Parts: C-alpha cells; structure tokens; sequence
C-alpha cells in the first residue's frame, strides 16, 4: 500500500508540494508522491532541484498507472508498484532532476 508509504501525501496541490519543498534545508531529490491533479488513477512525482541557474526548485513527473498493471514515468521503463518506482528512482537519475534522495519534511 501506498498510503502506508512515508512519501505519499496524497491529494495535495502542485502549489502545496512546491511550498513544502522548496525549503532552502532540502537537497537534491528531496520527494514527495501526490495524486495528480488532473489525471484519474495518476500520481505525480514531485521533486526538488539546486543549480546555479534556477538555485532552489521543483520538478513534478506524472506517473501513470495501466490497467495492465504497471506504473512508469517513461513508457519504456515500468514498475510493478509505486514503491517499486520510487526505490528504482532512488537509485537512478536518469531522466529525473536528481536521483530521488529523501523524503520530504512536512
Ligand atoms: C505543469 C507541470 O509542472 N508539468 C509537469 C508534469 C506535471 C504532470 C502532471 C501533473 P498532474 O496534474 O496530473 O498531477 C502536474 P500537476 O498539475 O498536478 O502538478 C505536473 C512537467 O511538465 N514536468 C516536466 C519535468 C521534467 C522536464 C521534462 N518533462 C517531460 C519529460 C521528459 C523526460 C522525462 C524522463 C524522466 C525519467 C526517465 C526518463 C525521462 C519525463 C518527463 C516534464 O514533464
């Protein structure tokens, strides 16, 4: 379950998310798993950033979740679970801002 999850927050807003990362304590790949906004069954990656350029801020990946039975950012690369992803995300940056490090205070 990934309500039990300590990184999944729920139904809270895109607004809300970048409010609570964007805590200049955070580092990279700080995180945090909400619903999406706008997308039925969806989930949203939310996660923090630091360069030069931006300094502080926050990247938010749609997560899709098939029918089939796999949840995945990207198509080509799926996950039996939202824990699943999260622990391959934690691991790999790969097309994310940073690798996911941890979670986000509240
Ligand atoms: C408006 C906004 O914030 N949109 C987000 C997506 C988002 C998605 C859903 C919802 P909700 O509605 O449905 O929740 C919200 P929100 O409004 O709630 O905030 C916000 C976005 O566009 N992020 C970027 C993040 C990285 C840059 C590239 N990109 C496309 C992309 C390119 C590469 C990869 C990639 C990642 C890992 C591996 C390989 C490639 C992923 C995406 C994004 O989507």
């Amino acid at each position: 379950s990934i309500q039990a999850e300590e990184w999944y927050f729920g139904k809270i807003t895109r607004r809300e998310s970048e409010r609570l990362l964007l805590n200049a304590e955070n580092p990279r790949g700080t995180f945090l798993v909400r619903e999406s906004e706008t997308t039925k069954g969806a989930y949203c990656l939310s996660v923090s950033d630091f360069d030069n350029a931006k300094g502080l801020n926050v990247k938010h990946y749609k997560i899709r979740k098939l029918d089939s039975g796999g949840f995945y950012i990207t198509s080509r690369t799926q996950f039996n679970s939202l824990q699943q992803l999260v622990a391959y995300y934690s691991k790999h940056a790969d097309g994310l801002c940073h690798r996911l490090t941890t979670v986000c205070p509240t």
